[PDB]
């Protein structure tokens, strides 16, 4: 089993607007010896479910103003910590996190709690990893909520894939200038900036997770991964853009936090195009790339597109 370290549960007791209560996966196939936190939220029946995947470096607390919306229309959400952040297990070896280990990670989870009927809602490196999921059991997805996110294929694929990596310089350059350098890295200081709009409280919700730097090591890994990506990534991520073209036929909704100096409109028009059915994208012009912050306003409204597309 991997070597890893576990946040004291204290470190939640006080959570601003977090009252979800926690459930736990243990020894998933693939990960012995780690537990995985995840949120299940309103009806443990409904049809649909809301499957909620947050990127870097945050956790399902993201969720936290879209999860209400979605429980209060009669569905489901399940809203998982990847390993090393939340209040999942957090592996204390940068190698040990990869593509792989986290897409496996969530297909372990879709099996495990036999999810069908899923709205995928995605963001940053939860779209990055979701993104690439319908394709192994595409009778398990019904719809998609697109924020800010892409595919980690190769430059010569889908080059405004990778031309974010480098400009511009107070982009994803300075984001991962912010979380690899430091060596006292903070991140209730790094969400404050990078999500301006955040209260100090809530600021401090994404430091919970991680006492000191020993539980960091998947924070430290996930942008070494947009900037170096594997073969295993590459080729996933290329096949997942053939799902979205030529396999999908569920229901779309895309928003993009216009903001972003990340994954914006360079990255989600080309995006758009390449997801069958893809409309036209709700624009959020004081979000950035946390879109999510802004989160209420796009979970009522892709209900809304639902609905009228039922
Ligand atoms: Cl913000
Ligand atoms: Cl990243």
């Amino acid at each position: 089993m991997v070597n890893a370290i576990r946040t004291p549960d204290q470190r939640f007791s006080n959570l601003d607007q977090y009252p979800f209560s926690p459930n736990y996966l243990d020894d998933l196939p693939g990960y012995p010896g780690l537990r995985a936190h995840y949120l299940d939220e309103g009806n443990s029946d409904a049809e649909d479910v809301f499957l909620c995947l947050h990127g870097e470096p945050t956790w399902s607390y993201l969720y936290r103003k879209m999860i209400p919306v979605f429980a209060e229309s009669g569905a489901r959400v399940i809203a998982p910590d990847f390993f090393g952040f939340g209040k999942s297990d957090k592996p204390v070896d940068e190698e040990d996190y990869t593509f792989e280990f986290h897409r496996n990670f969530l297909l372990a989870l879709i099996e495990r709690l036999d999810l069908r009927n899923i709205t995928l809602v995605v963001q940053d490196w939860g779209g990055f990893l979701g993104l690439t999921l319908p394709m192994a059991d595409p009778s398990r997805f019904k719809r998609l909520i697109i924020m800010n996110a892409c595919l980690m294929t190769d430059p010569v694929t889908q080059p405004a894939f990778s031309a974010f990596v480098t400009q511009p310089a107070d982009g994803f350059t300075a984001w991962k200038y912010d979380l690899v350098t430091p060596s006292d890295l903070r991140l209730d200081q790094f969400m404050k900036r990078w999500a301006p709009t955040l209260t100090e409280a809530e600021a401090s919700a994404y430091a919970a997770p991680f006492p000191d730097t020993s539980y960091q090591a998947g924070v430290r890994k996930f942008p070494k991964m947009v900037a170096q990506r594997d073969q295993a990534c590459i080729d996933i991520s290329t096949e997942a853009i053939s799902f979205w073209q030529n396999d999908w036929n569920g229901q779309t909704f895309m928003a993009i936090g216009m903001k972003d100096k990340l994954l914006g409109p360079d990255v989600m028009y080309p995006m758009k195009a390449l997801i069958n059915g893809c409309p036209e994208p709700l624009e959020i012009a004081d979000a950035g790339h946390f879109v999510q912050e802004f989160g209420e306003q796009v979970a009522r409204e892709a209900l809304k597109h639902f609905a009228e597309t039922e």
